[PDB]
DNA sequence: TTAGGAAAATTTGTTTCATAG
DNA sequence: AACTATGAAACAAATTTTCCT
């Protein structure tokens, strides 16, 4: 259960620029963006999860390893 | 300025696990580590930002006829 | 083994807000 | 100052399938 930092959290943000670099300001935007999701999540989210992942394409689901376990198809969301 | 959707973070949260992959309930805790860093400092945030850009040096200022931008040095995280 | 129930997946159904015509 | 049509997104919920005793 390793929390979440300042630090971490400002390295993904910059690391989803298009780039790999971020303004101080857009850092705040991606910092906003999310803030403005963590008190708007509902009581029912595990459902939204379940939901997203079995209704997209981008998710797929694989068997490997310990047990079964999600993945990404980084094609099927560029197109999104 | 909007959120970001389930589909952003459930991909990202796939993300962070270095093996791109990752459970079901391996993503509620992600999403549970987020939930609860917000909750706890939804304090000055910005402030924290510029505090912490300059003070971890994984944290490099480079020049772009943009402008002056921030980026990660990923060789100059993990550890030393 | 084999249940039996609960966690995962999957499927349908409602409703809203944002775009181009 | 509709009205038309389209589609993302979130939410609820209803069923079915896998997984854990």
């Amino acid at each position: 259960r390793p929390p979440f930092t300042y630090a971490t959290l400002i390295r993904w943000a910059i690391l989803e620029a298009p780039e790999k670099q971020r303004t101080l300001n857009e850092i705040y935007h991606w910092f906003t963006r999310m803030f403005a999701f963590f008190r708007n999540h509902p009581a029912t989210w595990k459902n939204a999860i379940r939901h997203n992942l079995s209704l997209h394409k981008c998710f797929v689901r694989v068997e490997s390893e310990k047990g079964a376990v999600w993945t990404v198809d980084e094609l099927e969301f560029r197109k999104k």
